[PDB]
């Protein structure tokens, strides 16, 4: 399984005044995926 | 009678930049109550 980023944790705040408030955002970006189907397994149960 | 306050009278500015404007604003917080019914006392008009 392999993960690629392009960027990273950040945070940012800001006030309104139309609704007398405050605020407070964050965000990344990436992407998921799997490579080798031969290194994989996994342990069950038996059917009923 | 009594008042009671929490906050003050303030003004505040600002600006817009999608309607190319500015704002002003004033608040304040408040409440009242009466105290001492033994000083205090009405005319009236008579019934009809």
């Amino acid at each position: 399984v392999g993960t690629v980023k392009l960027r990273d944790l950040a945070l940012e705040r800001d006030r309104d005044v139309d609704a007398q408030g405050d605020l407070i955002v964050g965000k990344y970006a990436m992407g998921h995926g799997g490579l080798r189907p031969e290194a994989a397994g996994a342990l069950v149960f038996s059917p009923a």
